[PDB]
């Protein structure tokens, strides 16, 4: 066999030939199981017909499909491994795994690849039984190989494959033998294809998915479609199926399509072949059309996931089943009328996420187990839709977002970011063939699942003419679903859906030819009626999303606003070994990978072992189904579903003074969809006691779910009721305490206390509680924090962006800015030491700083600090404003009334409340991958930790990490506890930003502007 | 300017063009047939083809020329002669008064087609008054309407010249022949001779 | 050249596959002369870049694909006529056209097409200057072909192509020789094509 040898099939380089996307691979299709008994299809039973080729496979690395041997096709290799498939061979350690973001991995010279092309030669052996082999079609369906492969059985080749993410099949019933069976399949890291899958991730190659084999019978069930058809009022439904054969027609062939809820039947057809005269030649003598009538269906939505089972059976007329298949069906409509999204006439809000398939120890190979842990993680935090980013995913995952309740965007896998122009291929006619491949392949394998409510061309491929032709394929074959892309500035003849990546509320982008308006302004443009789904908006790269609650004000206040898809679920770090076996968070570089695009593939709401950032309960709250009202004694209750009663709610009010509680009750909520509770409050409770009071609601689920526990916290929100202010005196102690003045200090003590201030540095230098020193590190004013990935952007040591605003800081002199001290002054009253000093921050004869600070040591023991900071008006406006020491206290647990119990800052701290809250040490830090600024509280009206006691109106974060050592350390796993405990208590903190990670994102209104700066201390013990 | 593309013996006839397999081959054929004529001034309409059905690879078809080329209008007739695939009501051998209410592709009379509800394109006939022998008549009716009504814009004649072939008796005489006369079968027998002039351009 | 092979090119069988239109053929674009002067391109007079290969080719006739012998690769066959292209082969007599308006004249079971797949092998053998080896980049156009064609330059197989009725073109500056060139065409009667062009004419090829 000349023809199947590696040197004849591989002269040709498919795989450099973008007309050449598949050779014998057969038609995409919904996922068959053939069922061979309609119960066991009914009941979705393992099919004895599908028989996985999961598990151990033979596995050798090459680095080009030249230097496979020829006895490769005919036995195993000696130097094989046995790997477990599906898998990436990256995580095996047979190359490296690149990440990039923008910039192609290969020469961009389209359609070649680089000859040194990765080359994993996979080979299995398997057994199949004769009654296979007897009769019927025997396929293999590869559910996912990166990037491109060709297939060999018994050493005959059998055909070649394409677009790593969706499934390839191949009939091998003239390939198979009976007994024993090898497979060799070639898979080659680069392609043709390899040109449009250029989206932002870790790029692998391998058998991903899964692989199976596949049984049919001669006459069989090659495809079928289920559509919903409906009244005005959603009370009378038409499912009409759509059925179509191959293999030879008989008159007695018949088809019955059942329909059932559960156990009981609800609609049933039958018919013989033959659909309805479409043309002058007649009509399809191999399909029929069944119309079952369905009365008051049970709707589904992502509120209540009501799914049918549909079952058709391919049977004789006298009865005997030759074939069923089944899929769940849901009834529901997806129409976009008079601008908005409507699902079965209710407007959506789309409470969106993308998300990528990734895992740390796996890599793109997704398991069952993971994605339910995705999606009751999702569902908790009040997420509704997913945005497959940016690729059709697993056949699996689809299913489960039918059955929990998610909307899900299928996405077809083109990207094509790295071209320059953006369109260079995608307004090429001669990568149309490639491109509708992607396209058709995924409408026809995902059409039938109810929870894919929006098609999506793709992702960041410009706009050519190619997508036109697309969208209007997609519109013909399924009128169904909205068509939505982004690319050519989102707004295109392509979209029915206005989709921007990243625009933000208020702020206009005018980037040539294709700006980013804001949200509001992009709905008013002139003649521009469609609705605006932001498909990816507040890039959560790290500590981010600051500023996430400015987005759900205005999706609530404008009707066209319909939500959008945050950037993104899950951070894509990999998991390596150190030395001692100790596994650590890898980000992109260090794989040896280069060019990379560093840690710009962490971008997810939980790390990547499925662990919450804190931003993702920021998320939670303003996505939240229930908004709150108050006025006096009153809490209107809005429902913001659109189906479902609330039978599974209620409302656990609290009132608080200080963080003590005063009344608590409970009121079940009974509110209609879109509907209004006013809940009467009691007599609330009046406290002569100076203090706060404060009232926080919450809605309890009492019962568990499908995705929740029972007591599952879903909604809450805080209010001031009123406040005393302390008018009393304090009391007035008959101690002093005593001013000793050297040359080198000044030195105050009160009974067992001591105060040093250094009168060279003009800091407090030391502090003792009888003889124990009580800091490591003086007393001192910080302007800066260790910067965030939003203060970074994509500023690097080689290409500085000088619009960062770290870039910003270190040009300004911020972190080498230095203290000299003005004056200082020390001066005892009559009940009181009265310390006064001035500092002055200079960076080359240029003044930035100016502090002005008071220590007031009374005879109590406490500290009064009062500073005022003037701040120039042309340096770049300081991250924080506030005081930082070195403790050499390491206690246990921080104790704190304020904003919490997760780190906030001031333009993430809607879902922070007010309370007493007492955590461990460890969990005042956030373990971001890339260390930064983490861990504050807001807020804050007192600090306890250990001995020391804090008061006043600040925000504070306490670790074991200094902003130094954050700010020079490349990874979390690198970062050392220091001796004692860091302490910053800022009185102004800047915000934190996250509209995007690659400009200045922090609005005005949480820059520290403002020039003069004051605020107010009490350490006491 | 037409594309090559017909499919008029499958059964149905958007056997082929509503398979998205053969999207790649379709779209092959319209695309490079604007690429190569797109500057020709004469060029005014190019059409998707002939007789093939109505499917979802001719809308898409229809929808990347109107991207890469706006200058000029779209024609289709498959899937009768008033699809989203058309910019122009193009039906064939629809008569002037005469309705003919096929199954699923009915010819209405070009005055009734114009008069449909919701219907606002024109109407060009890209075959009529089909031309098969001793023909024509009645084609003073179609120009009578063609001249009365503003949205009738005239057609296409079906069609110029026969195509009959020449073969030899026996003395090298020539004579025209048509379908069947070189052995082929099953064949159209005279249906290849629908021209206003002969094979030699002389006129009928 | 085990690759460059009828035995090796055919078997792939690209006339049955509606996923394979065309093997390294360039793209489409207006009519070009490649004119170096401009006022020559203004007056549209013929340009000498552009070189005819019109008029007296040699042709064998074959009932299959796999019908033709190996040697035709590398020179003229025995039986091979002398005919003037462009022609139709039926117009010459060697099977027969066929006249059929709605009926495809092949078995309708797409994408295949009858084994008895009347085969014409073209070959042309021609000079090209070595002022054009020596820079730049040489092409040949067809500009139609029916039904579908594997063409050969020098013994090395260049491409395959599809739809009889637009231009195909594809580079040759990586096969020619200076001096004696062949150039060997194997034209197909039926095709994947033939199910898009079932117009009411005559079947020819
Ligand atoms: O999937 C869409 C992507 O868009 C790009 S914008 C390009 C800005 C950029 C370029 C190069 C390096 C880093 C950022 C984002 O960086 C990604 O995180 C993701 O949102
Ligand atoms: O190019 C479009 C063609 O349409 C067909 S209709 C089909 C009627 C028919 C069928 C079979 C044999 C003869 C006539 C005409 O016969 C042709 O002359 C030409 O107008
Ligand atoms: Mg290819
Ligand atoms: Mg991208
Ligand atoms: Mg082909
Ligand atoms: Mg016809
Ligand atoms: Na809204
Ligand atoms: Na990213
Ligand atoms: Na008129
Ligand atoms: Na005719």
């Amino acid at each position: 066999m000349i023809t199947d040898s590696l040197a004849v099939v591989l002269q040709r380089r498919d795989w450099e030939n973008p007309g050449v996307t598949q050779l014998n691979r057969l038609a995409a299709h919904p996922p068959f199981a053939s069922w061979r008994n309609s119960e066991e299809a009914r009941t979705d039973r393992p099919s004895q017909q599908l028989r996985s080729l999961n598990g151990e496979w033979r596995f050798a690395w090459f680095p080009a499909p030249e230097a496979v041997p020829e006895s490769w096709l005919e036995c195993d290799l000696p130097e094989a491994d046995t790997v477990v498939v599906p898998s990436n061979w990256q995580m095996h350690g047979y190359d490296a795994p690149i990440y990039t973001n923008v910039t192609y991995p290969i020469t961009v010279n389209p359609p070649f690849v680089p000859t040194e092309n990765p080359t994993g030669c996979y080979s299995l052996t398997f057994n199949v039984d004769e009654s296979w082999l007897q009769e019927g079609q025997t396929r293999i369906i590869f559910d996912g190989v990166n990037s491109a492969f060709h297939l060999w059985c018994n050493g005959r080749w059998v055909g070649y494959g394409q677009d790593s993410r969706l499934p390839s099949e191949f009939d091998l019933s003239a390939f198979l033998r009976a007994g024993e069976n090898r497979l060799a399949v070639m898979v080659l890291r680069w392609s043709d294809g390899s040109y449009l899958e250029d989206q932002d991730m870790w790029r692998m190659s391998g058998i991903f998915r899964d692989v199976s084999l596949l049984h049919k019978p001669t006459t069989q069930i090659s495809d079928f479609h289920v559509a919903t058809r409906f009244n005005d009022d959603f009370s009378r439904a038409v499912l009409e199926a759509e059925v179509q054969m191959c293999g030879e027609l008989r008159d007695y062939l018949r088809v019955t399509v059942s329909l059932w809820q559960g156990e009981t039947q609800v609609a049933s057809g039958t018919a013989p072949f033959g659909g309805e005269i479409i043309d002058e030649r007649g009509g399809y003598a191999d399909r029929v059309t069944l119309r079952l009538n369905v009365e008051n269906p049970k709707l589904w939505s992502a509120e209540i996931p009501n799914l049918y089972r549909a079952v058709v059976e391919l049977h004789t007329a006298d009865g005997t089943l030759i074939e069923a298949e089944a899929c769940d069906v849901g009834f529901r409509v997806v129409r976009i009328e008079n601008g908005l999204l409507l699902l079965n006439g209710k407007p959506l809000l789309i409470r969106g996420v993308n998300r990528h398939e990734h895992h740390p120890l796996h890599g793109q190979v997704m398991d069952e187990q993971t994605m339910v842990q995705d999606i009751l993680l999702m569902k908790q935090n009040n997420f509704n839709a997913v945005r497959c980013s940016h690729y059709p995913n697993h056949p699996l995952w689809y299913t489960l977002c039918d059955r929990y309740g998610l909307y899900v965007v299928d996405e077809a896998n083109i990207e094509t970011h790295g071209m320059v122009p953006m369109n260079r291929l995608t307004d090429d006619p001669r990568w149309l063939p490639a491109m509708s491949e992607r396209v058709t392949r995924m409408v026809q394998r995902d059409r039938n699942h109810p929870s894919v409510i929006i098609w999506s061309l793709g992702n960041e491929s410009g706009h050519g003419a190619n997508h036109d032709a697309l969208y209007r394929w997609i519109k013909s074959v399924d009128p169904s679903r909205p068509v939505q892309y982004e690319g050519g500035g989102a707004d295109t003849t392509a979209t029915d859906i206005i989709c921007p990546m990243y625009a933000r509320v208020d702020e206009d982008q005018p980037f040539p030819a294709v700006p980013k308006w804001s949200i509001k302004k992009w709905l008013s443009l002139p003649g521009e009626t469609r609705p605006l789904i932001l498909c990816e908006y507040a890039h959560a790269m790290g500590n981010s999303l600051g500023g996430f609650a400015k987005y759900w004000q205005a999706f609530r206040q404008y009707p066209r606003l319909q939500g959008g898809f945050v950037w993104d679920w899950v951070d894509q770090s990999l998991i390596k070994y150190d030395e001692n076996g100790n596994p650590w968070s890898a980000y992109g570089g260090d794989f040896g990978d280069t060019p990379n695009d560093r840690q710009f593939c962490m971008n997810g709401l939980v790390f990547a072992d499925r662990t919450p950032h804190p931003a993702l309960t920021e998320a939670k709250h303003q996505q939240q189904f229930f908004q709150f009202r108050l006025s006096g004694q009153t809490i209107e209750v809005t429902s913001e579903y659109l189906f479902r009663h609330s039978d599974n709610e209620l409302l656990h009010w609290m009132v608080a003074l200080d963080g003590k509680p005063l009344a608590s009750g409970e009121v079940p909520l009974d509110v209609a969809p879109q509907g209004k509770q006013l809940i009467e409050l009691p007599e609330l409770p009046q406290p002569e006691s100076a203090g706060q009071l404060w009232l926080t609601v919450r809605v309890v689920q009492p019962n568990a779910t499908a995705w929740s526990e029972a007591g599952h916290i879903s909604a809450w929100q805080q209010w001031r009721l009123a406040e005393n202010l302390s008018v009393t005196l304090p009391a007035a102690s008959h101690a002093i305490p005593h001013l000793t003045t050297s040359e080198m200090d000044f030195c105050i003590e009160l009974g067992n206390k001591r105060w040093q201030f250094n009168r060279q540095s003009g800091f407090l230098s030391q502090m003792w509680i009888g003889d124990k020193k009580q800091l490591l590190t003086p007393l001192r004013d910080q302007f800066t924090r260790a910067p965030l990935d939003n203060d970074i952007g994509v500023s690097e040591a080689t290409r500085i962006d000088p619009n960062a605003w770290v870039e910003r800081w270190k040009a300004a002199g911020h972190y080498q800015a230095e203290a000299a001290l003005l004056q200082c002054t020390a001066d005892t009253l009559a009940d009181a030491v009265l310390i006064t000093t001035a500092h002055a921050w200079q960076h080359q004869g240029k003044t930035l700083f100016i502090s002005r600070k008071t220590y007031r040591i009374d005879g109590s023991g406490q500290m009064a600090i009062t500073v005022d900071v003037v701040v120039a008006s042309d340096t770049p406006h300081p991250a924080r404003i506030g005081l930082n020491c070195q403790l050499a206290q390491v206690a246990e647990r921080v104790n704190w009334l304020g904003l919490g119990p997760q780190e906030n800052y001031p333009d993430r701290l809607t879902a922070a409340c007010f309370d007493r809250w007492d955590l461990p040490l460890s969990d005042m830090y956030t373990p971001y991958v890339f260390p930064s600024e983490n861990g504050l509280r807001c807020g804050t009206r007192e600090l306890n930790y250990g001995p020391h006691q804090w008061r006043g109106d600040f925000q504070f974060n306490i670790s074991r990490y200094s902003q130094q050592q954050l700010m020079e350390t490349s990874h979390r796993h690198l970062l050392h506890a220091e001796e004692g405990t860091w302490l910053n208590i800022d009185g102004f903190h800047m915000g934190i930003g996250g509209d995007d990670s690659w400009s200045p994102s922090v609005s005005a209104e949480f820059q520290l502007s403002a020039g003069r700066y004051h605020y107010q201390l009490v350490w006491c013990q």
